[PDB]
């Protein structure tokens, strides 16, 4: 039996001085970094003068010598000219040329261009970009083709072929070098004879499967022949090289799979490195994400000392000036020269990844940014990098990479006088520099050499990550603005920098990732499982987690209670003990819940701000203790260390975010309803337990908290912590055991509320025992519950294939897929849909299943045994059936605990699903592009309506399925699972939940006796039909009535229409819909038009009930109201519903509420009031409850 | 400039779709399009597409596209000023159909 | 002013549109009213014109 | 505003005017009249009545 946590994340080697002082500097404040950058980057006066004087000269030289001319020739408009260059690529796609001509002349000239030609605008963000210089993540193709049409019919032939030659020029000799590296080669003899080099990049980047890698591999292998056939022994420094990224060799190229990387990534490199050293030409390894720059310092390490390699001088490696690590990495890199013995060739950037960090730092809540925020400082980190790299010619080789004139100037007069071939070069893009280094090569100009990045690929790939390949702040977009001046491109970024107020000040427009929410909370923190220093110390702080004695007992009012003892086993070996649970009787449930009446006054007298207090302190212990509770919740519940982290984050946001909505909501005429019955699940022991359990404690109700049997440890402990933090013993007791405690605690009669997060059929039969009962104010006993779902994701034949599947396979397998959230069925358009698959269950093969207490693991167990052979009788029947079934092999170690591999099944019919799976069990299903709305359809018709994801490039799909799709949280070209709290509320309708949603602002009001107004709950959209009523009312005399509908639609927020405050690259929007058809019950003529207009305000339709006798009271109807009311004799045969509006006495409510828990499918939210009650109160029935929370999340960052 | 009912026939006076009222085949107004498809009329496709009627629900869809139907636009002008540009349905539009064929195109029109 | 705006706006409609599939109607008779004698007069006929069509 | 500093505030506006490229350059954001539709088309130009000039 392993020791847990013994192997969790051991480093690759030993770290040196030298390496330590890279990761100390990972995220360092900016202000600390600046200074001394300013120092070691500042020149003599002397020196800054001719650096002007030069940059000056160069910029004037840009100065005074494509697309906008086309659109200029045929008074194109923007749209126009993108769709003008989209429709050249499709027709460049032909492949034959009479043929393309054919098409144009006879039929795409004459307007039938639809005829021939996946939408023709799927690339069209790149072309925008092209175009107007501005980027979007999704396309307006109805624009477009408008756009298309127009300019055809105006234009005819004459402006296609333009296009077409437009975009040939530019797709095969201005985005790349040359289709193929033999092309590439043969386009490089020009520039060559003038003085130039080259490094050529074949494109590759992040592999998804073992094919991509290997064919990556083999493009490399057989790129460097090619290079080193025509290098024909001129060297490294005057010959070409190659340039390659590590993510393209291997599919798991990450810190967390450092091992796979060092045993399966590095053989490779060694091995095109040695190609590379027969030939004598340069291989460079290019810097990617932040979180690989370590790693693949561990790599070069290994390479520059393997002896296979010596004699070779052609290792280089970039380091990206815009990283705060820079210059320690460069210290590491030189010293690592010396003792090699190697002339390290080191490529100076900026750096490419930049947005992308920002929004990855404050998604992980890290302390800081791993780069700098002003374009500026990234200024003065190159300039201080290359005084370094120049001290050091004679051990590294540096190649400073910039199409900066003044970044030029400033590195070409620090090096000063003394040159040779092989002591430095500079580089640029191929296209892009030329025009900058043909002022610099040459002994006419400045005699110094450089270097060109020579892309190479086809059409395909060229477009994939050229949008990344502009902005304002950039150089080449700023040479180009005639409102910039040469003086501001000269001026120097070192002395600007030293002149600021504060030096080193961090962007005033970026967040840090702690402050996203600003004033309203304090985010959560993460851990960076990509620094050695805390993997290190979070390596102690879990095993010290697993020598301790957890435990959970009956935690009553008057103290610990005895009971029937066990012990709780990880689920992923049930050799390890993590602690032992004393399970409560039912009588003690029973004792607890009069305990906690008798002590309901007491916590509802705690001020609302002390109760938020309270919640607030807990999650500064949460948040202090946090490598405890991974630990913990790792063994416990068999979560991933990733998923601990964010489960325990979402656990602190939920603390703080119901402590800020307290703060801005509660007073004293919003009573508590009393002690609380909080039922939580096991697949977030902590997250969704805490949670409920905060809500209610806020509201001033005491808790009654029953964790699920599987984890009632991490439950035991976030009590305990709720309790250190204030909350009294006689407000929250803990109530461990299987359902007979459950079932006990919604039994008792001073029960006031229920919040469950379980199954659909656990909160079926809790809902059918609360609609026996009312609350002392004669009300139904509340019931939250958040259940299931049917989880769909639709990708279309415009979404990326790599991007998808990442975020398929993180949505169906992250937790073993046991997310109420996680991805159930993927509905593939025809098209694209077995290319995807391919490359989905090549992803699918490269995931590490076992025991959690390992970084390397992906995927852990399924809670149970229980669990895992209902998951595997369901995948057995479908493999019974005939259904495709691939699963991954499983190591023998996985049998001493429950796992289930990931599965992906392909069914013929989305009916082919017809319950539930709650694990890693992915449905994939094919579709035609003309059944996307029907395909609409059978989503929706499944009940189900939790998470829902669409891929697509796209608006007028996004406009169209997002309109007709039935889901509470949807997310646009990214994953479907992690909904954060108070940016994706969580929670959905129909048979996934009753609402409200979970960390959103409706939750709170559910939780007390009169709803507060929630923040920024209003709409000025008044429904038209509810106004429709209104005028009926007055016309039939009902004048009272008549006021109520009309304020009945001043009060309701449908039509609610926020974004809502999250990461960069991240639009999170929140909406107030219409729920959809209300049962109403009524009794009066006053009540059925006091519940009409109610259900009219907030958008409804309704169904009356046909018993109440009153369709006299509804004669003469505007239609557009007729249309919204249908009479109904047999409530189950004309539902759903989506709630319920019920009048009547005590007795009339009960039996109507049972009659309602009867109606199958979704849990009604039922209201219900006297005809007093009515008459007295304008708030008898609340609108919170008559509208439907949507969360939609979209990726902006996605193009 | 210009309104509905006994008010005029439009188009619009100084607007985008009035050129095309003067010609025997209408072009492409500038900027008129929409992203928005009319839920009945995706509801008619479907029902055609159940009944086989393939070349008509064909047209429908192409119907559902084209139409500018919930265009939303800001048009320059002054400061201080914000003029809104915005295309909504017409009301009830009369059919007057010969055979079944054109009664599914004609009703496809009306309701993209 | 307005006679001024219609004439450079159906001007550039035209510029942004019209191609030789926009056939005209014919002759086009434009009556135009005594409270907008150049303005509505004016935008009649240049829109009737510029789409191609003669004007009475 | 805290982003403000007291050097931005102590600014010369005439030796910042003096060293502008164009001086008295328009603002970039404010379309004079006739430019109020871009490259579209050119606006009507109007006449000044409490102008003396223009009322002579
Ligand atoms: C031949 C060559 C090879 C390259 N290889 C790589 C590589 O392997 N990996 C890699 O990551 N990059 C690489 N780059 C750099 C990257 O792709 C961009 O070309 C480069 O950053 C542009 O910088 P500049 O000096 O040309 O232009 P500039 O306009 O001077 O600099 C722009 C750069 O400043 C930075 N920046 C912009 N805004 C901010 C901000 N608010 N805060 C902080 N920084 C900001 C960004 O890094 C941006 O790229 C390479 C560049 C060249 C020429
Ligand atoms: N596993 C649990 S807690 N089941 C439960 C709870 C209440 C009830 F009425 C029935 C079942």
């Amino acid at each position: 039996a392993p020791a847990p946590f013994a192997d969790f994340a051991p480093p690759v080697r030993p770290q040196s001085t030298l390496r330590r002082a890279i990761t100390a500097a990972y995220r360092r404040p900016e202000t600390e970094c600046l200074p001394p950058l300013v120092e070691a980057a500042t020149q003599s006066k002397e020196i800054r003068d001719a650096a002007a004087s030069t940059a000056r000269k160069l910029i004037e030289a840009l100065r005074g010598k494509g697309v906008e001319g086309l659109v200029q020739e045929y008074s194109l408009s923007s749209q126009e000219g993108v769709a003008l260059m989209c429709l050249a690529e499709a027709l460049l796609r032909i492949p034959d040329t009479a043929t393309r001509d054919a098409l144009i002349r006879d039929k795409i000239a004459d307007g039938n261009w639809k005829s021939h030609l996946r939408s023709l605008f799927v690339n069209a963000a790149t072309w925008g970009l092209v175009v107007t210089g501005k980027l979007t993540s999704t396309v307006n193709d109805r624009s477009l083709a408008a756009a298309l049409t127009r300019l055809i019919s105006r234009c005819g032939e004459p402006v296609i072929r333009r296009g077409v030659d437009m975009a040939m020029r530019m797709m095969g000799e201005q985005f790349v070098t040359g289709e193929t590296i033999r092309e590439a080669l043969k386009r490089s003899k020009e520039l060559e004879e003038k003085g130039f080099s080259y490094s050529y990049d074949m494109l590759g980047e992040a592999a998804t499967t073992a094919a991509d890698a290997e064919r990556y591999y083999r493009d490399y292998e057989s790129a460097i022949h090619a290079i080193g056939k025509a290098s024909a022994g001129r060297g490294i420094y005057e010959g070409p090289g190659i340039s390659i990224k590590l993510s393209a060799l291997h599919p798991r190229y990450s810190r967390a799979q450092a091992a796979r990387v060092m045993g399966e990534l590095l053989p490779r490199v060694k091995a095109l490195a040695l190609l590379a050293k027969n030939y004598d030409i340069g291989l460079n390894i290019d810097a990617e994400e932040a979180d690989r720059l370590e790693l693949s310092l561990d790599l070069l390490e290994v390479l520059c000392l393997d002896g296979d390699l010596s004699g070779w001088n052609g290792m280089g490696f970039v380091v990206q000036a815009y990283g705060k690590r820079c210059p320690f990495v460069l210290d590491f890199i030189i010293d690592l020269a010396r003792r090699s013995g190697r002339r390290i060739m080191v490529r100076l950037v900026k750096g490419a990844y930049w947005d992308a960090e920002i929004k990855r730092a404050q998604l992980d809540g890290l302390a800081d940014f791993p780069v700098f925020t002003r374009k500026i400082h990234t200024d003065v980190s190159y300039i201080a990098c290359a005084a370094k790299l120049l001290a050091a010619t004679d051990v590294v080789f540096p190649q400073f990479a910039t199409h900066n004139a003044q970044t030029l100037a400033a590195i070409y007069h620090m090096a000063g006088k003394d040159f040779h071939v092989g002591k430095y070069e500079f580089q640029c893009l191929h296209g892009m520099g030329e025009p900058l280094y043909e002022e610099v090569v040459g002994r006419g100009k400045l005699d110094r050499p450089c270097r060109i990045y020579a892309p190479v690929g086809t059409h395909e790939t060229l477009l994939a990550y050229l949008v990344r390949r502009g902005a304002n702040s950039s150089f080449v977009h700023r040479i180009n603005d005639p409102k910039v001046s040469i003086d501001e491109l000269i001026a120097d970024p070192v002395e600007v920098v030293r002149a600021m107020p504060v030096v080193g000040a961090k962007h005033d427009r970026i967040a840090l990732p702690a402050e996203l929410f600003g004033d309203a909370r304090t985010n959560s923190a993460g851990l960076d499982l990509s620094n050695e220093e805390t993997l290190a110390s979070l390596t102690e702080a879990l095993r010290e987690s697993a020598a301790m004695k957890w435990t959970a007992l009956p935690q009553l009012a008057t103290g610990p209670a005895a009971g029937e003892t066990r012990t709780v086993l990880n689920p992923g070996d049930h050799r390890d003990v993590v602690g032992s649970v004393t399970e409560t009787s039912e009588e003690d449930a029973r004792r607890a819940v009069r305990l906690a009446a008798d002590a309901a006054p007491d916590w509802a007298a705690v001020p609302p701000s002390e109760r938020a207090a309270c919640l607030d302190r807990a999650a500064e212990l949460m948040q202090a203790r946090m490598p405890t509770l991974l630990g913990l919740i790792i063994r416990e519940a068999g979560k991933s260390a990733l998923n601990a982290i964010a489960e325990v984050r979402e656990a602190i946001d939920f603390l703080r975010y119901y402590a800020e909505q307290t703060r801005r909501t509660l007073g004293p005429g919003h009573g508590p309803l009393g002690p609380i019955v909080c039922i939580s699940p096991w697949n977030f022991p902590l997250a969704i337990f805490t949670g409920q359990i905060a809500a209610a404690l806020v509201a001033g109700n005491p808790v009654l908290a029953k964790p699920a049997e599987e984890t009632p440890l991490i439950a035991a402990e976030g009590v305990r912590i709720l309790r250190e933090a204030g909350i009294p013993a006689s407000a929250l007791q803990l109530l461990p055991g299987d359902g007979r405690v459950g079932a006990a605690l919604v039994a008792a009669a001073e029960t006031a509320g229920v919040m469950f997060t379980g199954s659909t059929e656990v909160a079926r039969l809790i809902q059918a025992q609360l609609a026996d009962r009312l609350s002392p104010a004669g009300r139904p006993i509340p019931l939250i519950a958040e259940t299931g779902g049917q989880n769909a994701m639709i990708v279309d034949s415009s979404a990326l294939a790599e991007q998808v599947v990442g975020d398929v396979i993180t949505s169906a397998f992250d937790s073993a897929g046991q997310r109420c959230s996680a991805l159930r069925v993927l509905c593939l358009q025809e098209d694209v849909a077995d290319r995807i698959l391919t490359m989905l269950k090549g992803a699918l093969h490269e995931l590490h299943i076992g025991r959690t207490d390992r970084l390397s693991v992906d995927v852990g167990p399924v809670i149970t045994s229980e669990a895992k052979d209902n998951i595997e009788k369901h995948i057995e029947r479908m493999r019974g059936l005939g259904r495709k079934v691939e699963q991954i092999g499983l190591a023998s170690e996985t049998g001493v605990g429950t796992f289930v591999p990931p599965t992906i099944i392909e069914l013929e019919k989305l009916s082919d699903l017809q319950r539930e799976v709650f694990g890693p069990v992915l449905h994939v299903i094919r579709y035609r592009r003309d059944d996307l709305d029907r395909l609409v359809d059978d989503v929706n018709a499944t009940g189900y309506g939790l998470t829902f994801g669409l891929h697509t490039r796209l608006d007028e799909t996004i406009a169209h399925v997002t309109s007709r799709i039935k889901a509470g949280n949807l997310y646009i070209n990214r994953n479907i699972i992690g909904a954060v709290v108070g940016v994706q509320p969580f929670g959905g309708r129909g048979l996934s939940g009753t609402g409200p949603k979970a960390g959103g602002p409706l939750y709170l009001g559910r939780l007390v006796t009169t709803a507060p107004v929630p923040p920024q709950h209003s709409s000025v959209h008044t429904d038209p039909v509810l106004l429709d009523f209104a005028k009926w009312l007055d016309g039939k005399g009902a004048r009272a009535e008549a006021e109520a509908a009309r304020n009945a639609g001043s009060s309701s927020a449908l039509g609610l229409d926020l974004e809502l405050p999250g990461p960069v690259g991240e639009r999170n929007l929140y909406t107030l819909h219409a729920r959809g058809r209300i049962l109403l019950v009524p009794a009066t003529e006053s009540g059925l038009y006091h519940q009409l207009a109610a259900a009219l305000a907030t958008g409804n339709s309704v169904a009356i009930d046909a018993a109440s006798g009153l369709q006299a009271s509804l004669k003469n109807l505007p239609q557009t109201v007729g249309l919204r009311v249908s009479w109904s004799k047999d409530w189950a045969a004309d539902g759903p519903f989506a709630g319920a509006l019920v009048e009547g006495d005590a007795e009339r409510i009960r039996a109507v509420n049972k009659a309602i828990a009867a109606l199958p499918g979704p849990l009604l939210l039922v209201q219900a009031a006297s005809s007093g009650e009515i008459a007295r109160n304008p708030d008898a029935y609340c609108l919170n409850w008559l509208v439907e929370e949507v969360s939609a999340s979209i990726n902006t960052a996605a193009a």
